[PDB]
């Protein structure tokens, strides 16, 4: 008997990382929380790697950190049937719920300046970078930051939340295919490299915060540029000890790009 179904009452879908996410509501505690369903890789060494996503989690207690609270295992026959409803080894990891739509459908929302206040942009980052901060103070990398990866409690609280490519440090070889436009140039061209890559992609980000996108096309567009330094005349502008922080972040040279507790540190974070 399938465990997710015998524990939970699926609400709906909500959809993908690699795998599928539901709404579903548990039986006995009776409130709801997000499962994200995986569906194993075989060999023990992938699959593995697919594990330190949990065993991150579950060490993870952090207001920025999105909340744990199970993980199992199901081996089930045909579940094949019982999917297109809604040798086979399946990873449930069940999640509190979020918000359904996450920074990135939050942008798309505020796609003009005056959208996106300027306090506003900044408390949303510094939650993730005070995230990053801890995540990084336990020797752990998230090498996947992007909007799309950073949620909203009912509560308003942002939470970064997506752990699939979670691995360790040391001191601070591994894996060089690693997300498009967030990843960094360590990484793109084959590369040894740390937990500066996060920073990286946090510089990104900021950028994405305090200016809004339009298109794809032009988003794309902006955002390969601003990985080379090269910034809007109007982010230059309004928003210059901001570019002096983001440029840093954004470096080449991995040692150079600050901190993530230096990154907090900074004047421009203020008061409520």
């Amino acid at each position: 008997a399938s465990r997710y179904l015998t524990d939970f009452e699926p609400i709906q879908c909500m959809g993908r990382g690699f795998g599928v996410v539901f709404e579903a509501k548990n039986k006995v505690d009776d409130c709801n929380y997000a499962i994200k369903r995986i569906r194993l890789p075989n060999r023990e060494l992938a699959r593995e790697k697919v594990m330190r996503e949990v065993k991150a989690l579950a060490k993870l207690e952090h207001p920025g950190i999105v909340r744990y609270f199970n993980a199992w295992l199901e081996t089930p026959p045909e579940k094949w049937q019982e999917e297109m409803d809604e040798p086979k080894v399946y990873l449930y990891i069940q999640m509190q719920l979020c918000r359904k739509e996450n920074l990135k459908d939050w942008m798309n929302r505020r796609c003009s300046l005056e959208d996106r206040e300027h306090g506003v942009c900044l408390h949303i980052f510094i939650q993730i970078a005070e995230a990053v901060e801890f995540l990084h103070s336990k020797g752990l990398m998230h090498r996947d930051l992007k909007p799309s990866n950073i949620f909203f409690t009912m509560d308003d609280v942002v939470k970064v939340g997506d752990f699939g490519l979670v691995t360790a440090m040391d001191q601070d070889t591994h894996t060089g295919q690693v997300t498009k436009l967030y990843m960094s140039p360590e990484q793109i061209h084959g590369n040894n490299y740390s937990h500066k890559v996060d920073i990286f992609s946090l510089g990104l980000i900021l950028f994405e915060l305090l200016y809004s996108f339009s298109t794809q096309m032009e988003r794309v567009r902006i955002i390969t540029d601003v990985r080379n330094l090269k910034f809007p005349l109007l982010f230059t502008q309004k928003y210059p000890q901001e570019h002096m922080m983001v440029q840093d972040m954004l470096s080449p040279s991995p040692t150079e790009r600050p901190e993530a507790t230096d990154i907090i540190e900074n004047a421009i974070f203020e008061n409520l």
